[PDB]
């Protein structure tokens, strides 16, 4: 995975990290044709403490190679380090939502969700639990291709959970209610959260229970009450997100059959 930092040509600084500044740049590989890269720097990355907590991102990343999944392109070990991954041009899926909402058709918002569904059944068969699908942590290569990815201070903790509780950061909102009452994840919770980022793209990147106290949630989702039908969400759609929430996490489907149904809809939809 080490790369040669002559074959990279470092562009404009394209957002902050928590170890330095996070770029855009292109890498003249020796054995690929040139890509788009994010490279993400360590100003402090000379103390070898400062380093492994930075390139823990590279060991997670690393284990996985899947076209909707952001793809670890390599690392540089030589001062100052730096972590290659592929960029996604058209950034944040949210903001992308909301720019498009009139341009965008209800065939490209199933197909991102299709898309996420195959990641998640990529990391399923790994025994990988994501712990936060949410449609912050989802960037778009281009406008039919949506790639998974993960993003925060708190994935860099021993303890992570427990740094967002601290900021009142936990994303109640997007919990399942194991996760909630009893710090449980699970696929099972991974699958409620997906149901979340399915209504968050059919929304067209809308936040869940906007207004609503995280407090409050937890009692609303006790009591049966869901996040409402998207507008112009097709019934089966909505039907299997209501799924994706059953209180009891053996009730929920699995990623490889809301794949399948996702497939599916979205024939039926293109038709
Ligand atoms: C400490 C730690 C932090 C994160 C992770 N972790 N886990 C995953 C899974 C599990 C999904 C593989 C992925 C990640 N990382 C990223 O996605 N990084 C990541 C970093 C930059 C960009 N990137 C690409 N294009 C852009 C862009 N236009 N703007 C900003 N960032 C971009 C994309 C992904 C693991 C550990």
């Amino acid at each position: 995975y080490e790369i040669q930092r002559e074959r990279i040509e470092l562009g404009r600084c394209i957002g902050e990290g928590q170890f330095g500044d996070v770029h855009q740049g292109i890498y003249m590989s020796p054995e690929n044709p040139a890509l788009a890269v994010a490279i993400k720097t360590c100003k402090n990355c000379t103390s070898d403490s400062v380093r492994e907590k930075f390139l823990q991102e590279a060991l997670t990343m690393r284990q996985f190679d899947h076209p909707h999944i952001v793809k670890l392109i390599g690392v540089i070990t030589e001062n100052p380090v730096w972590i290659i991954m592929e960029l996604c041009t058209l950034g944040e899926l949210r903001s992308f939502l909301q720019v498009r909402k009139y341009s965008l058709d209800l065939a490209s918002l199933i197909l991102y969700a299709y898309q996420l569904s195959t990641a998640l059944a990529y990391l399923e068969s790994k025994r990988f639990v994501h712990r936060d699908i949410a449609a912050r942590n989802v960037l778009v290569s281009s406008n039919d291709c949506v790639k998974l990815g993960d993003f925060g201070l708190s994935r860099y903790m021993e303890d992570s959970t427990y740094y967002k509780a601290s900021k009142g950061k936990l994303p109640i909102k997007w919990m399942a209610p194991e996760s909630i009452n009893f710090r449980r994840f699970t696929s099972a919770s991974d699958v409620w959260m997906f149901g979340v980022c399915m209504w968050e793209i059919l929304m067209h990147g809308v936040k869940p229970f906007q207004g609503v106290k995280n407090n409050d949630v937890i009692g609303r989702i006790e009591n049966g009450e869901r996040l409402p039908m998207p507008p112009n969400c097709p019934p089966t759609l909505y039907s299997l997100m209501t799924k994706c929430w059953a209180y009891d996490p053996s009730r929920r489907p699995r990623f490889t059959e809301l794949k399948a149904q996702l497939s599916t809809i979205l024939e039926e939809e293109k038709a």
